[PDB]
């Protein structure tokens, strides 16, 4: 479906998780800047060298795709289009 050849499953998974658990901090605490930096530092410790800004932008994208992506509720619709004068 998608291919950016930038982030690997390993890194992605690690980031997502960290963002999933810390997510709360973002809900309870207004400021996030501090949360972003924290996540990064943690990642580096694991063995993944990734800047804080990278994770931030990468996340936002994961949300846009996560939503658009299929969902439990039924209702896929007609993806394909009608061929003019088929």
């Amino acid at each position: 479906k998608k291919r950016a050849e930038t982030w690997v499953q390993d890194e992605t998974r690690s980031l997502i998780m960290f963002r999933r658990g810390m997510d709360g901090l973002f809900n309870t605490s207004k400021s996030n800047k501090h949360l972003w930096e924290q996540i990064s530092s943690k990642m580096r410790e694991k063995g993944f060298d990734r800047s804080p800004t990278m994770c931030t932008d990468k996340w936002r994208n994961l949300l846009k795709e996560f939503k658009k992506a299929k969902h439990h509720d039924r209702g896929n619709g007609s993806a394909k289009m009608s061929y003019y004068k088929e």
